[PDB]
C-alpha cells in the first residue's frame, strides 16, 4: 500500500508533510518552501475505490503569502520504494475578468520520501 | 460587493456543485453532482485565497469521484463579471488510475469550466 | 469535410488566417491580434490519417512582438458551422533553467468563421 | 555560446528526435521516432523565436504521427545547463479524436518531456 501520509520532498528542496488519512480518503497537511522559508496548509482527498494499492489522489495548497493557489494532483506508486506523480496548475490572481487568460500556469512535480 | 464559494453552481454541461461556508481559514467542502438520465455525486474539499480579503479570490479544489478510481482538482478565480454576475473560471486537470508508473505520461487531463450561479 | 484553411475568429476578436493544406497535412498562415495590431506567422499540421471529416490539428504560432511561443491543438468539429475547439501552451522566456517551473502557462479557445 | 534545435535528442523513454535545420526566420522540420520491440516515425514542423537573437529560445512544434489519428504539440525552451550541457525542457499536449464535439472535454493531455543529446 502507498500511502500519502508522511513527510516528502522533490528535486526543488520542497518539504511536504501529510496527516493522517480518514476512511473517507481526506486529509490535511503542510507545504514547506523557499522564497527564507514559508509553511502554508494544504487540504487534499485519495481515492478509496477498490483500496487500491497505488491511488491517485489531490489537493489544494492555500499560499500564505500570496493571493495565488495550486492544485496538484497525481498517483502515488511503487518502483518497493514509493513516489509521489504529479501534475499541477498554479492560478494567479488577476484584477479583472478579461485577464483570466493568463493566470493559470501548469507543470508537475515528483514528490519521495524523507 | 464580493463573490464567494458559498452556494449552488452549474456550468454548460448542466453539473450541479454546491458549496458549503468559507470558514476563517478559507476552507469549505462540497458536492459535485453529474450525468454519467443517471446521476452521481461525489464529494469535493478545498480552499480560496484569504490574503488580502480580496473582492475577487483565487481558489482550488478537489472532487474525489465515488463511481471511479480518478481523481479531479480544480483551481480559478471567482470574478464579478461587467453585468454584476458572479462567475467562476476555472481549469482544470482530470488523473486516471494506471497500473504501471510507465503509463503515467498518459493519466492526465486538462480542460476547463466557467461555472455560474443556479 | 471540416477544413482549416481560410479564416478564424475568436471571443478575443482575433483574426487567423490559414492557407492551404497540402497532402500531407501542412499549413502556414497568420496569427492577428491586439496589443494597436501585430501580425505573427502560424506553421503546423493537420491529420490525414483516415481522412477524417472531423480532424485533429496542430500549431506553433511564433510571436514577433516577443521572444514567446504559443502551441495550440485541437480539432476541427462540425455542430452544419465548423468551430476549432482548442487547448493552448504559451511558454515565456526565462534566463536560467531553474526557473523553468513558472515559464509555462495554459489556456483554451474557440474558432469559428469570419 | 548557443543552443539550437537541429540535431539529434533522446529523452528517459528512449524516443529519438532528430531536426534539421533552423532558417532564418526560425523554422525547421524533423522526425519523431518512437516505440509504439516495434518502432514508428512521424514528421514534425514548428518554429523557435528569434526576437533578439537568444542564446537559450523558446520554440515549438507539432507531431503528425503517423500511426494515429492524434496530433501533439510541444513547447519549450532550449537552455544550457549548469554542465555546458544543452537540454529542452518541454511540456506537450496530446490532442485525441473524438466523433461528438460533446465528448472534446476528454480529448486533450498534458505531459513534460526533457531531451538531451544523442
Ligand atoms: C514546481 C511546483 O510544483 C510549483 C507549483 C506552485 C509553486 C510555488 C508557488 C508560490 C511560490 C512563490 C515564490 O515566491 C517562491 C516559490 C513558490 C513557493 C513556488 C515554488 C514552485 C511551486 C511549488
Ligand atoms: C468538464 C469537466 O470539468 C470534467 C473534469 C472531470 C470530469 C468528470 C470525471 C468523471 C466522470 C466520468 C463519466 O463517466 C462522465 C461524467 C464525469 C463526472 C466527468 C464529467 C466532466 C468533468 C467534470
Ligand atoms: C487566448 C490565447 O489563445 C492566448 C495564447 C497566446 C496569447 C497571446 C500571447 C502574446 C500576447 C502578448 C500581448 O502583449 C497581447 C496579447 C497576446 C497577443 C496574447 C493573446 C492571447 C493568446 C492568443
Ligand atoms: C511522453 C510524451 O512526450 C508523449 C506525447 C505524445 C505521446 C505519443 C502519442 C502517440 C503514441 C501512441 C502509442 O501507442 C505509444 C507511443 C506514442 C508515440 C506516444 C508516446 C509518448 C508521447 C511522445
Ligand atoms: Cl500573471
Ligand atoms: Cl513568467
Amino acid at each position: 500500500k502507498c500511502s500519502l501520509t508522511g513527510k516528502w520532498t522533490n528535486r526543488m528542496n520542497h518539504n511536504m508533510t501529510i496527516g493522517a488519512v480518514n476512511s473517507r480518503g481526506e486529509f490535511t497537511g503542510t507545504y514547506i518552501a523557499t522564497v527564507e522559508i514559508k509553511e502554508s496548509p494544504l487540504h487534499g482527498t485519495q481515492n478509496t475505490i477498490n483500496k487500491r494499492t497505488q491511488p491517485t489522489f489531490g489537493f489544494t495548497v492555500n499560499w500564505k503569502f500570496s493571493e495565488s493557489t495550486t492544485v496538484f494532483t497525481g498517483q502515488c506508486f511503487i518502483d518497493g520504494k514509493e513516489v509521489l506523480k504529479t501534475m499541477w496548475l498554479l492560478r494567479s490572481s488577476v484584477n479583472d475578468i478579461g485577464d483570466d487568460w493568463k493566470a493559470t500556469r501548469v507543470g508537475y512535480n515528483i514528490f519521495t520520501r524523507l
